[PDB]
């Protein structure tokens, strides 16, 4: 696979849950550690509706959909697909969120390293109208027969940006805070019934969870879900903004976040109008950090930038200077010692404390823009 493998030793097991089977159900993609470590057969963009939403996010023609889905429509990620649960532990949960135009299988690298280190990592599949598709069913019959009702990104009027955008950010805070009550719900033994009708047993998941020990991580408009969601829901007891975008966020939340947060930026996405946003969530007494990964652009948290070669991930903008795999292990450690230091982790991740504060040839501390 050209998206790497996971760097912790336990193995790792994916699988989807969607319950329920509405558009204001649940939509998840799970990444845990396994038992059984088979094969890496996980299937990334899983269907043509991905492609052609993809297509219309990026602005172009009928065919660029069709030509993505040729390209990366049997590229898989490496994870155990429905593989078993690995019994007698209690694992920390991440909830993940999605940046615009993408949607829950785009992050499989950061989730597969976060489960190959022990977490459970709940990758939501947000239905605000962000996500270049995503699907629901209109009723039992249809789940029944996988007929899908797929909804496509909503393109908005620069007139409608500052509200659409602020609703938006409101939705995705109440589906991390639905996503986490529906997996607290299933650790303490609820019936579920997944609306997908896949091999893995839910109720694998019984008193499978540390209830203490929840976190939510996010890319760019899952950056700012991130901070919506820590105000809104005391669950979750840190979170990491991976390159947010603040544009959604209401002036009144920067001062309402009690709990410690992580700013991991690229190099290449910030500006003056975003960072000023971002130390306005600053305050001597709530704890704040900010890190920048040098030479690297917005796509260095997603998987696209696997997806390609150099030259053209290099041209697209899916690549920056610093290298790939690089980038993601400096985000992903730094984001392990900052888990392992505001959750109370039992693990030896605080050999990357050093990270958290800017110390390796590739981190700029905070940021290289001033305000």
């Amino acid at each position: 696979t050209k998206i790497p493998r996971g760097n912790g030793p336990y193995s790792v097991g994916c699988t989807d849950l969607m319950f329920d089977h509405t558009n204001k159900g649940t939509f998840l993609r799970l990444y845990y550690p396994s038992q059984d470590n088979d094969r890496l057969d996980t299937l990334w963009i899983p269907n043509k509706e991905y492609f052609w939403g993809l297509s219309k996010f990026l602005g172009t023609h009928w065919l660029m959909g069709n030509i993505l889905r040729l390209l990366f429509g049997s590229m898989t990620t490496p994870a155990n697909w429905n593989s078993p649960l690995r019994p007698g532990e209690k694992y920390p949960l991440v909830v993940f969120s999605h940046g615009l135009g993408a949607f829950r299988t785009l992050y499989s690298a950061i989730g597969i390293d976060l489960a190959s280190h022990g977490f459970i990592v709940a990758a939501v599949e947000h239905r605000d109208r962000s996500a270049s598709a995503t699907y629901y069913f209109k009723d039992q019959s249809a789940a029944e027969i996988g007929d899908k009702s797929w909804l496509y990104l909503r393109t908005l009027k620069q007139e409608e940006e500052t509200h659409i955008r602020n609703e938006q950010v409101r939705q995705r805070a109440k589906e991390c805070s639905q996503a986490l009550s529906l997996i607290l719900d299933i650790d303490h033994g609820k019936p579920v019934k997944n609306a997908l009708d896949l091999k893995f047993d839910m109720e694998q998941l019984k008193d499978s969870i540390d209830r203490e020990k929840i976190a939510v991580i996010g890319h760019s408009f899952g950056g700012a879900t991130v901070i919506q969601t820590l105000s809104e829901d005391q669950r979750f007891r840190c979170g990491i903004a991976l390159d947010a975008w603040m544009f959604p966020l209401g002036d009144e939340v920067y001062s309402r976040i009690p709990q410690p947060l992580f700013f991991i930026n690229s190099e290449y996405f910030q500006y003056p109008a975003n960072i000023i946003k971002m130390k306005k969530c600053y305050s001597p007494d709530k704890e704040r950090k900010m890190i920048t990964i040098r030479g690297s652009v917005h796509q260095n948290f997603a998987d696209f930038t696997f997806a390609t070669g150099k030259i053209i991930g290099h041209m697209l903008k899916l690549k920056g200077d610093i290298d790939s795999n690089v980038a993601i292990d400096l985000s992903n450690k730094a984001s392990l010692a900052f888990l392992q230091k505001h959750l109370g982790l039992h693990k030896d991740f605080d050999q990357w404390d050093c990270l958290i504060e800017g110390d390796d040839e590739n981190l700029i501390p905070g940021t290289n823009i001033n305000t």
